[PDB]
């Protein structure tokens, strides 16, 4: 068994999985269809490197990433492409180095896209806090961070094939992969689930943080329409105090912003001295110069905030669709050692395909959600 001149069948029969020596009427049609999305897969995000290479607006850090991980689903278009020649019938022909090139392959490709959607969620996670993009360096630094994301992806995609695989532990093989051991699959989509935690935490943290900068700029705005209203010295208190509670919060995260809210905080607490003494109508006036102070700075980020959210969206909808088609199949591989005999693991085909859609996925999303990349795709056509 430990790395014996045995055929595939050796561990297909072992394990309770099916193995065919004739040409099936729906493993034509599943090759069929696989090759069909495979060549999609190569010319869609293709389509979607050539845009971002010719565009000179697409020459930031955030649409590099993306490019990478077009590359990262026209490798896996190469990946699923052996595994559907290699599918039915044509399983039996593979050999036990050639069985792990295909699985390798494949696992490879995952990590590519996972490294990738976690290097455009650290990406987004410091833009926001810096407002604007960054300069020349980091455009340097992402060929680096490439680098990472596709030696990671070969080492992921080597682990099991470098020793952690059931060749020399024949009894604790898996029902789904028969090379592969129980002990890999429940590290490997663990792994792979745990990353997808903390990649939604990481957007759920920006969300947030947006969602709180925008309830302290409701509750500037709306207190000081409070003010303009001809009322009595215990009603503009009362809304300034609201004011100087919404900008304090508002401070807690270049250094333009962190030295501009705070002009606004004493411009406030002069204004609310004013009301104390029993100066309504200077208090009324003081108030009108906060309103001439905010008009100057949403000319140079509440206008740039738009195209940074817009963008923003499109990346969490890459990230959402990639979640609800890979999770099913990640959890099918804990029920495959962790359940026996509870549920049957007859929907190994579907889970399959519904993975290797996303990689067909994502340039349609960038079609539809961005403007400029939109126009772009017509131009490489024509
Ligand atoms: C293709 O048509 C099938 O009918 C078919 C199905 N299989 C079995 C496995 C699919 C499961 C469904 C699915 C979907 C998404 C994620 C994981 C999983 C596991 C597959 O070997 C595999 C194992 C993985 O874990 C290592 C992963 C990953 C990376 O998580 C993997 O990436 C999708 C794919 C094999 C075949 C064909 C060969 C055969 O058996 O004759
Ligand atoms: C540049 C030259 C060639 C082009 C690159 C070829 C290597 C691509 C990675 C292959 C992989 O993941 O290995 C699978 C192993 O697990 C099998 O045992």
């Amino acid at each position: 068994q430990c790395f014996y001149n045995e055929s595939i069948a050796f561990f297909y029969n072992r394990s309770g999985k099916h193995l065919a020596t004739e040409w099936n009427t729906v493993s034509k049609l599943v090759m069929g269809l696989g090759i069909t999305v495979c060549i999609f897969i190569m010319l869609a995000n293709l389509l979607v490197m050539v845009a971002i290479y010719v565009n000179r607006r697409f020459h930031f850090p955030i649409y590099y990433l993306m490019a990478n991980l077009a590359a990262a689903d026209f490798f896996a278009g190469l990946a699923y492409f052996y595994l559907m020649f290699n599918t039915g019938p044509n399983t039996r022909r593979l050999t036990v180095s050639t069985w792990l090139l295909r699985q390798g392959l494949i696992d490879t490709s995952l990590t590519a896209s996972v490294a990738n959607l976690l290097a455009i969620a650290i990406e987004r996670h410091i833009t926001v806090f810096r407002m604007q993009l960054h300069t020349r360096m980091s455009n340097r630094r992402v060929v680096v961070v490439i680098v990472v994301i596709w030696t990671m992806a070969i080492v992921m995609g080597a682990i099991p094939s470098v020793g952690w695989n059931c060749i020399c532990d024949i009894e604790n093989c898996s029902n789904m992969a028969p090379l592969y051991s129980d002990s890999y699959l429940v590290f490997w989509a663990i792994f792979n689930l745990v990353t997808f935690v903390v990649m939604v935490v990481l957007y759920a943290h920006i969300f947030g943080y947006v969602a709180d900068l925008e309830d302290n700029w409701e509750t500037l705005n709306d207190n000081l329409k409070v003010i303009e209203k001809a009322d009595n010295a215990a009603q503009v208190k009362d809304a300034l105090t609201k004011m100087r509670a919404a900008a304090l919060d508002a401070q807690k995260a270049m250094k333009d912003f962190r030295h501009g809210f705070d002009i606004l905080v004493g411009q406030i607490d002069d204004a609310l001295k004013l009301a104390n003494e029993g100066k309504v109508k200077e208090a009324q006036a003081a108030a009108e110069q906060l309103k001439t102070t905010r008009n100057a700075y949403i000319q140079k980020y509440l206008r740039n905030r738009d195209t940074m959210m817009s963008l923003l969206k499109t990346v969490v909808i890459v990230l959402g669709a990639f979640i609800i088609c890979w999770t099913p199949g990640l959890v099918l591989l804990l029920l495959d050692v962790c359940c026996p005999q509870c549920d049957v693991l007859a929907y190994e085909k579907f889970f399959l395909l519904l993975a290797e859609f996303n990689s067909a996925m994502n340039p349609i999303i960038y079609s539809y959600r961005d403007k400029e990349m939109s126009a772009t795709f017509r131009q490489i056509l024509g």
